[PDB]
């Protein structure tokens, strides 16, 4: 798969972008990678934030669904159009599939200024389709109407910075990562939803019931920046965070993400801010596996920052009330295979990922967990 190594690009906190067709003859667009959503939708007006967008007028294989669809999201929303047309990826498989596509009409703060993507592939199940299970996700066309394995693995590699990284469409590619993967299961097909078994804050675990870590699920998000954790999480995480950290003082703006901390350039104290260690069910009975994140995961660049001299960051852990979302804190530390095929989700140490002489993000196992099934949210 050595064609698609290096076929994701984006700047810092900008998203992950893979490059694509649509049409006939083919138009090329940047599109977001959304392990946290199942629409594939493109710009298809000329909004002034945008490069380009799709003109269905020049596509003869263009198909019209009859069939818009209104997408809010919690801060923004889009409007399109529903359609279908061939869709390729340059640096993917050789292939070519018809696919649903959102023609993108209206939208508000969804597009970034100064951003370089005009549409987002939502590689989520059905479920979570809008309108609707009925509209097919792309990756699901795709496998259906070829003979790409039903699986890939994003490699995204953090650190306006350009970013870059790997999306490997239908395998693994294992220059990618180092030691083994490990795998923990895809609980349900509609968000990547996993199970979070224990937390632990340099290697002190916080003792919570371990439902509390996901209430009410947690996610596997390449399309979230944040690791977003429950309130309840989240706040016995900051509290451990602070004491580990407490050498020195920050307001508590900084741990609340509404305000940020800048320290002389090359002189941040990575060595005062602990690791943290989410650990996931494993494929075994009463065996689980933990990843491990540092302070350059959850600590991101702002660059930015017209009114500071010195190198300043964000805190970017933060509370959430839809879950768990593991986004790109944590899949900047590693390797994530979303084996579709076997229903579940493997991590390994990304060879990307930023660390210091001292400290590496880790995956490691097994251990011993019990009662990992009750540690799973139900209504
Ligand atoms: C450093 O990493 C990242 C990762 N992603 C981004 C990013 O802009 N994502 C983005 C933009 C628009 C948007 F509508 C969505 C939705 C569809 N997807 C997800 N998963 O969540 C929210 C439901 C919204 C996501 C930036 N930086």
């Amino acid at each position: 798969f050595v064609e698609m190594v290096d076929n994701l690009r984006g700047k810092s906190g900008q998203g992950y972008y893979v490059e694509m067709t649509v049409g006939s003859p083919p138009q090329t667009l940047n599109i977001l990678v959304d392990t946290g959503s199942s629409n594939f939708a493109v710009g298809a007006a000329p909004h002034p934030f945008l490069h380009r967008y799709y003109q269905r007028q020049l596509s003869s294989t263009y198909r019209d669904l009859r069939k818009g669809v209104y997408v809010p999201y919690t801060q923004g929303k889009w409007e399109g159009e529903l359609g279908t047309d061939l869709v390729s990826i340059p640096h993917g498989p050789n292939v070519t599939v018809r696919a649903n596509i959102a023609a993108i009409t209206e939208s508000d703060k969804f597009f970034i200024n100064g951003s370089n993507w005009e549409g987002i592939l939502g590689l989520a199940y059905a479920e979570i389709a809008r309108p609707d299970d009925s509209l097919e996700p792309f990756f699901d066309s795709l496998v259906k109407q070829t003979h790409v394995p039903n699986l890939f693995s994003l490699q995204l590699c953090g650190a306006l910075a350009s970013v870059g990284g790997s999306m490997i469409i239908g395998g693994i590619d294992h220059s990618l990562y180092t030691g083994s993967l490990w795998y923990t299961p895809i609980r349900r097909e509609w968000y990547y939803e996993v199970i979070i078994v224990r937390v632990e804050i340099n290697g002190q675990d916080l003792k919570m019931d371990c439902k509390e870590y996901n209430y009410d699920k947690s996610i596997v998000d390449s399309g979230t920046t944040n690791l977003r954790l429950p309130k309840k999480v989240f706040e016995a995480a900051v509290k451990s965070i602070k004491a580990a950290s407490s050498t020195e003082k920050f307001p508590d703006g900084f741990w609340l993400g509404e305000q940020l901390v800048c320290w002389q350039a090359g002189t941040t104290p990575w060595n005062i801010f602990p690791v943290i260690s989410l650990y996931l069910m494993g494929e075994v009975t009463n065996q689980s596996f933990r990843i491990t994140i540092l302070p350059q995961q959850y600590l991101r660049p702002v660059e930015d920052v017209a009114t500071s001299q010195d190198d300043c960051y964000k805190f970017a852990i933060s509370q959430s009330s839809t879950g768990t979302v593991m986004g790109a804190v944590i899949m900047e530390g590693f390797y994530v295979v979303f084996d579709r095929a076997r229903k579940r989700i493997g991590f390994a140490v990304s060879a990307c990922h930023v660390h210091d002489e001292f400290r590496t993000a880790a995956v490691e196992g097994p251990f011993v967990t019990l009662d990992m099934e009750d540690c799973g949210y139900n209504i």
